């Protein structure tokens, strides 16, 4: 099946999906000087005050924390959404070492990881039909840097290692999601993908401009994670990141300067 290794990789996916060559994939390049001050744009509304976490799972390609979405609890709105977005499940992408992790990046610059929070427009009813359509998903993206720990991620880091290989899960309640986001919200917003395959191009992406820093043993804790399911080879989790895809007819729109 598809992941991140030299046989299976993103290079390969467009022969399952062949979606992963069209018009408007994910993630890409975020070029600062090009992208489009739009001063129409509207302050993103993060509403995560009433967030239910539910559970984590390694599924062989990340980890992701799934949250209690069967109703507005945790909702995105404003920015460039019309509408509603209920977040379904965050999950991170990184690296192997500490200059690459990020899917998207900025004027070329790689960050160490990158954080997707999941939203689906609650017009749609649910993630799955949410996925078939061209404005489906709002996607939050946030860059992680190496240097200083984020107190609100050490939750996520200390429960990894009862996670370690593919298919494990844990109850994972109470956590926090608003101690994961920077200070400013300013943001690029631009139309895309999912980054993993089916690849369908219905999410809204939204990519603050400020990362986050966290600690260099926070990011090993990523790392010791394993793509394999217990009982086959060892394969560490790292690298589980797409490469920028040519951005074709968009332009990217920024929130600010
Ligand atoms: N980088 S990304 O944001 O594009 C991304 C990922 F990188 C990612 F790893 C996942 S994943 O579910 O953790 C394993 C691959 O599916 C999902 N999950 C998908 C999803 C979950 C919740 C709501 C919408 C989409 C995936 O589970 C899915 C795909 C297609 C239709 C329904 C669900 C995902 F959306
Ligand atoms: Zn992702």
């Amino acid at each position: 099946h598809w992941g991140y290794g030299k046989h299976n990789g993103p290079e390969h996916w467009h022969k399952d999906f062949p979606i992963a060559k069209g018009e408007r994939q994910s993630p890409v390049d975020i070029d600062t000087h090009t992208a489009k001050y739009d001063p129409s744009l509207k302050p993103l509304s993060v509403s995560y005050d009433q967030a239910t976490s539910l559970r984590i799972l390694n599924n062989g390609h990340s980890f992701k924390v799934e949250f209690d979405d069967s109703q507005d609890k945790a909702v995105l709105k404003g920015g460039p959404l019309d509408g509603t977005y209920r977040l379904t499940q965050f999950h991170f992408h990184w690296g192997s070492l500490d200059g690459q992790g990020s899917e998207h990046t900025v004027d070329k610059k790689k960050y160490a990881a990158e954080l997707h929070l999941v939203h689906w427009n609650t017009k749609y009813g649910d993630a799955g039909k949410a996925s078939q359509q061209p404005d489906g998903l709002a996607v939050l993206g946030i860059f992680l840097k190496v240097g200083s720990a984020k107190p609100g991620l050490q939750k996520v880091v200390d429960v990894l290692d009862s996670i370690k290989t593919k298919g494990k899960s844990a109850d994972f309640t109470n956590f926090d999601p608003r101690g994961l986001l920077p200070e400013s919200l300013d943001y690029w917003t631009y139309p895309g993908s999912l980054t993993t395959p089916p690849l369908n191009e219905c999410v809204t992406w939204i990519v603050l401009k400020e990362p986050i820093s966290v600690s260099s043993e926070q990011v090993l804790k990523f790392r010791k994670l394993n793509f394999n399911g217990e009982g086959e080879p060892e394969e560490l989790m790292v690298d589980n990141w797409r490469p920028a895809q040519p951005l074709k007819n968009r332009q990217i729109k920024a929130s600010f300067k």
